[PDB]
């Protein structure tokens, strides 16, 4: 299977495979139960923002979640990617629905990863930013139901022509080219991600989220992870 | 054929296709036969570094290559790139040899490509920097010659176990993501790239150069182009 | 009397010293009478977004203004930095109103300069990018009317509690560093800056305008510069 | 008195004070007597680089110091800066010698900050970046025996014209600019700092070390802070 490292913004809470009983952030690693989870109150219609942070000094992955004139969510895991990633990945946004839906719109990405080394100061970085999404853009990989261009965002999953979101969707963007996200000597690595989002749904349960995650490079959505599995896991193991 | 656009940094004078009687830095549109060239004193074995920049509020295209504490060499075309590339593009160094040759060690690139609309600010960028080459960097793709990992360089053209730099070579590396480098309606859109080189030989007549090009994204080393073309076109037309 | 480099977004036709008929974009080098300008179909009310470059090279400070969905204006003028400004710089935003007023609200403004000499590669910077304006911001050097933090944003000249602009009212906001624009051995300099804008007036001709400016380190605004003048210079000439 | 945060290179083992009997880094707050501290192979003669980060979501000040082809050392320390500096402050370069003595000679300093708000993605920043000092340097502020632009590095401490260091000495190095280093109402903020220093002495035990440091915005060198105190403190409690 894949090997995923993500943070998830978890919409719908699927108790019978672990998930707390309200809408969440969670950092997941090799499985969608969650490693750790903080209470997250999404906002149906409302732009949020969500931040991700990672580097090697510290092994902390970071999560916070935003929406204007509200607490914040965040949640926080020690982890040392060299034990869990290869050395080269790709970057992605992935999102589902079920039984129940929302849109999961991506109005912005950006990524930045530095790896250094201890060759005087010697460093590598890559930055990407998407402010518009085009469509027939080629430095995105968009697997199954994602789209790009409507309105200048990015619909992870399917959407009607009128912007009414459909159930038992799944669709991913992944950054073309390969991140080199940690090495065996390197002094430093880092990196962060943001993206902006819009999540709008007519259930008073919507469902069932967005992950930013780090993969294996030819990672592909697993059969079947539609709706709880947000597009990331074969199974809840 | 492919479609490029380049800068050379052409060592060797071919004046049988054109070239002046020294070493030049030249413009390269759709033809190795340089649009504007300028006179280059390079430096057999010492560290150079070239800036490549454009815009699409002045449509011109320029270089600078410089040695520490000499002067430097300029040239510069203007060119309106909507008008000679597609809209999506890869961009990439090429250097070859033939009956002379040189080293044609790359020592650091980056670059960064912005396009903007009108929407209010929305700009997307991309952005890299490669300060150490690593093997099995998966984020270029080698072509022909080219290899990298050896101290930390990218060596476009072949080098034997001791830094002997051999003739009839030719290679490139590209960055794996495609680039957005205009768009029908961006309101502005701009690219710069920098790279640091060392050309080292034995002959008194080096020979053939480097450059920075930009191309259609499946672009590949034309049979035959080793020596005065660079790496870059089928022929001298 | 200070030493001047702008580019004025000016809505009022002064025809009595130079001024086009017409709303109007413009390059200013030590006078107020711009050396060049372009049409600019300024929407009242709407929010704006200005781009100004300039690179060693070509020697081209060029400007482009545009609003969501409309045809942007952009004007361009030949002139080397060197043979105008002193070697350290600070870099601003001004404005001003008359007998005819308007709001001249800054959203956002963000600056790079960076200065590089033939050694390898060694090359300097200064960034910064506020998008969010606070009150007592301590990086920012106000004169005249200027104010910040009214819901985040840059309020260039008076506005009445409830967001009426008012007459006679000038300006400016510099940033608090000097910046080093060009220097006798650099290989290469070049800036950016971009803002955002808000113009909006009860006027059917709204006054005066907004500028971006270079100045000697120690400028002020000179007595009596509101209206035509826009905080710039003390007289027409 | 002054309030400090800062990362020393500590060089010269003061163990009447505290230090550990090694050349160690430290994570100081409010007092030289660090709060952690590791050891640090000082390599007398080679270009040394450090790294310092923190981030607001963390709350851990870490740093890491390196040298080609050796182990780095790294230390780090739980502390949220909101409850030790104010929301403005100056940051800089401090060095010292004392009975004993060093180069204090810096060949880059770079630094970025950014501060984010929950308006959606409103974010500032500041970055700068010096790889060659000039004198007469306008965005930095040069306290005590500081000097730049000798061979474009900044001597922090008093070396004699041909490059003896000198005993009792001490001087610093800030950016001119304020930085917004937290808000009361900011979703994140973050900083990062990279330097690469040339610690070099004829004296078998060198001191007395650098630092990094976080200060008031009107912070000087304190009273009789030369040798073991930095530039930092007026006292070793
Ligand atoms: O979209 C929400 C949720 O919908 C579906 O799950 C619901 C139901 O169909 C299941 O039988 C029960 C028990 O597992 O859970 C729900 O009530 C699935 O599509 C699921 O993946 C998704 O999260
Ligand atoms: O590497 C320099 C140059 O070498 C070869 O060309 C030389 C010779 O072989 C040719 O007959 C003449 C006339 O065209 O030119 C040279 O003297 C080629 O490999 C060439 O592509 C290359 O630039
Ligand atoms: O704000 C517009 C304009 O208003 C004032 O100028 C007007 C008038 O008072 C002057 O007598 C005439 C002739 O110069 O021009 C205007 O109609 C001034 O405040 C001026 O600076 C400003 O641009
Ligand atoms: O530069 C090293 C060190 O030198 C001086 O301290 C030495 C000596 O003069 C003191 O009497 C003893 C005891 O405190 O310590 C040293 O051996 C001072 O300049 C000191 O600040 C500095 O670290
Ligand atoms: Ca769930
Ligand atoms: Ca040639
Ligand atoms: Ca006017
Ligand atoms: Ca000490
Ligand atoms: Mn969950
Ligand atoms: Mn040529
Ligand atoms: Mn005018
Ligand atoms: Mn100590």
């Amino acid at each position: 299977a894949d090997t995923i490292v993500a943070v998830e913004l978890d919409t719908y809470p699927n108790t019978d495979i672990g998930d707390p009983s309200y809408p969440h952030i969670g950092i997941d690693i090799k499985s969608v139960r969650s490693k750790k989870t903080a209470k997250w109150n999404m906002q149906n219609g409302k732009v949020g923002t969500a931040h991700i942070i990672y580097n090697s000094v510290d092994k902390r992955l970071s999560a916070v979640v935003s929406y204007p004139n509200a607490d914040s969510a965040t949640v926080s895991y020690d982890v040392d990617l060299d034990n869990v990633l290869p050395e080269w990945v790709r970057v992605g946004l992935s999102a589902s629905t079920g039984l129940y839906k929302e849109t999961n719109t991506i109005l912005s990405w950006s990524f930045t990863s530095k790896l250094k080394s201890n060759s005087t100061h010697e460093t590598n970085a890559l930055h990407f930013m998407f402010n518009q999404f085009s469509k027939d853009q080629k430095d995105l990989i968009l697997q199954g139901d994602a789209t790009t261009g409507t309105d200048g965002n990015l619909e992870l999953t399917r959407v009607s022509s009128n912007g009414s979101p459909q159930g038992s969707s799944v669709g991913r963007a992944l950054f073309y080219a390969p991140v080199h996200i940690w090495e065996s000597s390197a002094v430093v690595a880092s990196f962060e991600a943001t993206f902006t989002f819009l999540i709008k749904s007519p259930d008073s349960h919507p469902a069932d989220g967005i992950a930013f995650f780090i993969s294996n490079i030819d990672s592909s959505i697993p059969s079947g992870s539609t709706g709880r599995l947000l597009g990331l896991f074969p199974d809840a193991n």
